[PDB]
């Protein structure tokens, strides 16, 4: 059955489906996350340029333009001010409904598939060990390289592109 999303900070549930856009919400994979709370697109090459590009334009001014902290704190290391945010149904949470200070609520702006393209690009930006990675499967951390922007500007994201976004 239904995750039950509840606020980062104070624990007051989160109204998704009043929240949420309209759109956006009848795809395979935001069916799976309302039940399950684990999210299918993370790690899927396909869906990270759309994670990004959502990234870059709501997000990089404060967290930076790979996670590397500004205003914001970083997201691209093992360290979490909210441990539950190494979970994607966590991570979902803080970024629907928010925290404390200049970190607000972005559930009414993202349709649900895309926030989950969002984390996708959120766990693909990591640099520190993932061995001990709640958000990733044993074959995924098998996987798993630190992010590299050198890379991605080069080839990552070309190839990305290219790719298909789907699930498994
Ligand atoms: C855009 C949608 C966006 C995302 C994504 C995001 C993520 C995010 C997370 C996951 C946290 C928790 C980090 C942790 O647990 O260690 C967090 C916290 C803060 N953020 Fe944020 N954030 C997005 C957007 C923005 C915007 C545009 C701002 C600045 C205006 C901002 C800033 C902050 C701040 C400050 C915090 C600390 C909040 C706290 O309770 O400690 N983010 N963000
Ligand atoms: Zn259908
Ligand atoms: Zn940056
Ligand atoms: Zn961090
Ligand atoms: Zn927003
Ligand atoms: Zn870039």
């Amino acid at each position: 059955a239904q995750e039950v999303f509840r606020n980062t900070v104070t624990g007051e549930a989160l109204d998704v489906e009043g929240q949420a856009p309209k759109e956006g919400r009848d795809t395979p994979a935001v069916k799976q996350f309302m039940q399950t709370g684990v999210d299918p697109y993370v790690e899927v090459a396909g869906c990270l340029p759309k994670g990004e590009e959502i990234y870059l334009e709501s997000c990089s001014g404060c967290h930076g333009h790979i996670g590397e902290g500004k205003v914001g704190p970083g997201l691209n290391d093992s360290y979490w001010t909210y441990p539950k945010n190494t979970t994607d149904k966590g991570l979902f949470e803080t970024i629907f409904g928010g925290a404390n200070g200049m970190m607000g609520p972005h559930g009414q702006d993202l349709e649900l598939d895309n926030m989950l393209k969002l984390i996708a690009w959120i766990r693909h930006i990591q640099k520190d060990d993932v061995a001990d990675a709640d958000w990733l499967s044993d074959e995924q951390k098998k996987n798993f390289k630190p992010f590299d922007i050198k890379a991605w500007e080069a080839t990552g994201k070309a190839a990305a592109e290219k790719a298909q976004c789907k699930i498994s």
